């Protein structure tokens, strides 16, 4: 067998059937004779390729396979990899290298010092020392991406390797099964359970790895048993809990002092599937107030090591959430009372308040909608105004890197064909990966894109206020016609200048058979 | 509090009380006002410092703390770090950096691009961005070294940081407890147990992480229950099983074909705490023969990813060995029969056969002796001839890097003051870290060093035979007087030119109150 | 032709005829059939191998070729590479890698992520992607080490590559000639010359790259023409000027304030072949005083970029020194007056003052002696007391990394068989690379080693005073018998407890036919 044949067999035997890519010369010998049971999803720039693959992996809860062109293609994707690292996305990033005989001279298309290029944003990065090693190296890539803590990996392959003879012993790779589905030993788990049972006022904080693990329902059971309020850890990349459940308390402010104040009076704070903590603004103070102790369950040693406070347990989130939910006592305390509905913001017949947009989405969208957020100044109101009952209902660029939501929404929609995806994206953010729209059109992936157009980088105006910064250039983005951009890439386009038009546009978008972009005129901050 | 005071408090609160070091200017502000509850162990070169710390960590089963001088000191230790990486040794390597104000100009003693220096031989490598961050960075170093899979880490600290004010919020670091003591979830563990119970001819292969976990006794119980032969995985850095137990089958040959042949007819091979596999010689063939399947339990994702065959489970070795030993059925198969005693090699009144040396050590040493091996051509015979009943009884440079055993034997002896340490070291290997002898003398650490003097790099002569290599230079090391070297560093020295003298020298060494070096004249290969 | 044959032909055609090494399994296929026109110089540990090669390269003013064993051997040499980086030593460091078929599994002896291991201490680091690329990669290594600014490079080669067929087109590599012998363009050189001619009180500062370029005599002519005082830049790795020439003003103090004070009143300061500046102690103040401007000529862009003051010209030191010496006007100012002889320090009949040792060396050594310095507390007095008339007469560890002088003195002596090498090494420093002594004995390289034995790390005691550091551990090194260590490695040993014995020992050492170690009892600091 050839390295080509053996590698595709390994991929299919490990559950991979889709290649997200933008092709190039070094990759042609990999992509030729493309297997009929695989699909290839083309995107027009590599940030888009990786964003789409990332949304697909996160929603599908399995690895996604990517093929990029050498150094330039890999480089175009590195902002996307920054998000993927923070979301623990299992991405297998492959890139083609020059033919081995031309690497030394650094011919055009040579990826120099290739394994170092995507560092430090990958778990593992490698170029094999021979063609026959390629299937083994691919096996390593698959498992490194897939083992807890999941994350992106990188494999560079010289283009002449694919036609070479494979090692017959590579067949042992095909059906390898690697598990990291582990939980704390019985003795120490009993100690933890006792501590939870004995807490007088426990609180629970959940991060993105809960949703990645589909541990949401177990966390609901855990919170109900403990009669404990539940927050989402700050800078949330996913939604780990039903947002109208009586225990839900919303998104934590991303500040040191704000969080310790919030947790004051809680004797035991159990954090599951989150870093401790992904702060954002500089809000100095106490990490925790006296009387509060913290226990973190995380899938990631790097998270456990860097937490500035608390104990930690490094284990699988799914396994730990299930064990805890089933072992803790039913507390006789009263179940927390549900948060009140948010207020309706006054809205005239002109430009839309973001609050109005979210209220209307919540009114009109199906109960199993999936939202993405890259509308950076409106995140708090989005979290308060969307009822998200189900797992996998929310995605936000995990490293804050813009250019995620537009392509990721296409990948999520591909992963979840029966759940309507609605990406709410600011006018500034929409540009970073604008060309991703084309992929939705070409493959008829019916994502809805809601562009919040206020003409400015609103979040930067806000932070400029906080940091007390005057005379900052480059904050405004006037003169972009998003309907024309959508037309450019073949996506149906609508425009909503007021509430009447917003409702009409959403009605038409929800009924449409393909992707739709709605440009919404929102109020200037 | 100062960064100095806070950092030493963090260290003591995390169980660290010993600094292995070779000092320099950048480190003086760290070492000044050295706490009276700490000890400092000086060695004369950094390979020695790290080797001693490594032996101490491996034997004590806890992290060891190291302080080296900038880039040059760190660099002198990098061969030692290669071994530490392969043995999963929890080493906290700190090095001093120039004062922050002189880093930019690259004053003498500036460690340039410091975090990159020890890569790729460390789990984590870092230089903090401010003085107040130092205690937090130290906390990260402690936990990164200590979490499974354990390994060396590196922290560089500008010398002016120590006197600066610490963050009062650093107190939250002091008592953090981080656990990776995890095992496979119940459902999947039950599946594994069933597979073991159902095997018709199981075999067990154990690696160094079994001994690191003190999982030895549980593995004995597991092997007895399953009535299974037990091998030690190739290139063994530690001994994970009693070598005269009836199930014991010895050290596996470090070859692909040799191992698959050995395992032929075994339907399920359970590997615990080893890479799959640390082959050495190139011995191409089948990874496994038809009819054999392999299941690996490893603490290290990198091991699970790169195994060319078998299933894998990434979990704590102690927790997994205990669970398996206690859950499996008692097989009604007959317990394996003990291996026969090795033959006595004919020995005249002249130079010693290595076999004679090992037989005599086995005859005379206490039953709780601890051996180290850096006699590279005699490893197979050492493994056959020493009865090692207890855990922690054997160490061999895990990456094959010479210069380990001499200093490590001093660290092991420091860790285990009641167990006589006997390091068996070739004349070639003895030189790499010869200056370590001084530390044994100065602190009166009563390690016994047995130098196997055959005048040559014997293992290289052997491999030259295998690789069919003629006219190779640099294979002979004549003209070294090891008694004089020992005298040079203050260690009592004896010489054994024949068996009578070997017995006499061992009797005197075993009775001595300090370290002793015995130069043994061994037969040329 | 084989890769082996082609690579050795490339080496000999590029002037390389000596391999400094410590062998291992991965290197056997390189070292087999070792060519009869090459020599192999064995050392017992890799810091020693590289130190010897480094001294040889620096003294010979040509590249030296090194062969080390995989990661562990490379790692043992990394402290040595820290010095080599700072001295711009042209070192070609090769290391053997596992056979390509066993790299993926990480068999014992695999150098993982090999090219990253010696970073950041090398100019170029590489592992070829195929056997046929090896000669080209070696060509790159040769030229990268040899081009200005010279420095160490690293090449890792899988052991199975050597027997493979070479590319016939590799013959084009054999006679390539690469020049960096460049100087500033005529127009701008005329401007510089004018500025020098017009200076009212110029000063000259010279660094190690002057001696590396053998630009010493041209700098003498330049200083005489300009009637300018000449200093050696701080932390000096080499001696660039005759130390009794009337213009010579000695070694600059390694402090910011000290240097600006020294240069006060000098209107133009011309620095040649030095970083600006290799400060050591933290001595904050003005980089230059008002009225002083600085012009640096350096072979190294990294030096030009990081200088905190002055203009810079990046060019070949030999070419620039020659051009300047021949173009500047003869100033009518009076030639500077020679520094007075240093005072004789009172000396009783007991332990030796370092000053006495240097005065006696100066009295007795040949006028073409070559000195090395690793006696860290006595550097200032050494510089004042040794008349060094000739180029290539002084070496000091360029990064301050101890373990340089002992092996480097052997390499220097090998390079300069007619010039008596005398290495003055502290008792502390002597241990780092003590095993290097064996190489001097084996090859009968008649280096003289003068061990300054004061029982302590004296320089650290001094800096502890400056940094105001009390209760520092690990500063004393009692109980080392250097005569026994020398005997251990086959080197004739003498001991000097007083001046009478020092003179007698030096007389015997200077007359000896082999290497000699003299242990000198020096006064405690
Ligand atoms: C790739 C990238 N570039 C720049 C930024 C910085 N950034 C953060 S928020 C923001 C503004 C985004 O504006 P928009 O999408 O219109 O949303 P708004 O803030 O107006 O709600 C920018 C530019 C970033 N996070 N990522
Ligand atoms: C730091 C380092 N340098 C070189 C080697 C290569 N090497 C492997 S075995 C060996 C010979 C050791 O000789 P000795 O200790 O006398 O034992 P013998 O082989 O004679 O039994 C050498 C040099 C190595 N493994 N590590
Ligand atoms: C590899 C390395 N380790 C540690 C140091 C720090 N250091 C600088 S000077 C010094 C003392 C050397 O003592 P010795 O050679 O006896 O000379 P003395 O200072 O007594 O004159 C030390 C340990 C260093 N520069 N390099
Ligand atoms: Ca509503
Ligand atoms: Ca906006
Ligand atoms: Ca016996
Ligand atoms: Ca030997
Ligand atoms: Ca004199
Ligand atoms: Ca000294
Ligand atoms: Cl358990
Ligand atoms: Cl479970
Ligand atoms: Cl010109
Ligand atoms: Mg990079
Ligand atoms: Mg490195």
């Amino acid at each position: 067998a050839s390295v080509h044949g053996t590698t595709y067999e390994l991929l299919r035997r490990q559950g991979i059937d889709t290649v997200f890519g933008n092709p190039g010369t070094n990759e042609l010998p990999f992509l030729k004779d493309f297997p009929e049971d695989f699909r290839y999803i083309l995107a027009l720039q590599e940030a888009c390729v990786v964003g789409i693959a990332d949304g697909y992996a996160q929603a599908s809860r399995k690895p996604a396979f990517i093929n990029l062109h050498s150094a330039a293609g890999t480089g175009n994707a590195m902002g996307a990899l920054s998000n993927a690292w923070n979301s623990h996305s299992p991405l297998i990033v492959t890139a083609g290298q020059q033919t081995r005989a031309m690497i030394g001279v650094e011919a055009l298309l040579t990826n120099v010092d290739a394994a170092n290029l995507p560092r430090p944003l990958v778990k593992w990065s490698y170029e094999p020392a021979s063609a026959a090693e390629v299937p083994h190296a691919m096996s390593r890539a698959i498992h490194m991406a897939s083992m807890a803590p999941q994350g992106p990996v990188y494999l560079s392959v010289p283009y002449d390797d694919w036609d070479k003879d494979a090692d017959p012993q590579s067949h042992h790779l095909f059906d390898r099964h690697v598990s990291s589905s582990v939980r704390l030993n019985d003795q120490d788990l009993d100690i933890l359970v006792k501590a939870l049972n004995s807490a007088s006022n426990p609180a629970i904080v959940l991060g993105p790895d809960v949703d990645a693990a589909n541990a949401n329902a177990d966390c609901v059971m855990l919170a109900e048993r403990l009669k404990a309020p539940v927050w989402v850890a700050p800078s949330a990349p996913r939604c780990p809990f039903p947002t109208r459940h009586p225990c839900f308390r919303g998104l934590m402010p991303a500040g040191i002092a704000a969080i310790s104040q919030l947790l004051e009076g809680h004797d035991v704070v159990l954090v599951i599937g989150a870093p401790v903590f992904r702060y954002h603004q500089y809000d100095p103070g106490q990490y925790l107030k006296p009387g509060t102790r913290l226990i973190s369950v995380t899938c990631d040693p790097l998270e456990a090591a860097r937490a500035p406070m608390g104990d930690a347990i490094v284990a699988d989130i799914g396994a730990m959430a299930s064990a805890l939910a089933n072992l803790v006592e039913e507390s006789s305390r009263q179940l927390p009372t549900a948060a009140p509905e948010p207020a309706k913001v006054d809205q005239d017949a002109g430009r839309l308040h973001p609050e109005t947009v979210f209220d209307t989405l919540n009114d009109m969208a199906p109960e199993n909608a999936i939202y993405l957020n890259e509308s950076t100044s409106t995140t708090a109101q989005m979290w308060q105004r969307l009822n998200m009952r189900n797992p996998g209902s929310y995605y936000f660029c995990a490293a804050g890197g813009l250019g995620f939501a537009l392509p990721a929404a296409i990948g999520v929609q591909l992963a979840e064909p029966e759940r309507q995806v609605i990406a709410v994206i600011g006018d500034g953010s929409a540009n970073y990966s604008i060309s991703a729209l084309w992929t939705a059109a070409q493959y008829n992936i019916p994502t809805i894109f809601v562009i919040m157009n206020n003409g400015t980088y609103g979040a930067l105006r806000w932070f400029a206020g906080v940091l007390e910064a005057e005379n900052v250039p480059g904050l405004d983005v006037p003169g972009i016609d998003f309907r024309a951009l959508a037309k450019g890439y073949g996506v149906q386009a609508l425009k909503a200048d007021n509430l009447e038009q917003l409702k009409g546009s959403l009605q038409e978008a929800l009924s449409a058979k393909g992707p739709v972009l709605i440009e919404v005129s929102t109020v200037s901050p």
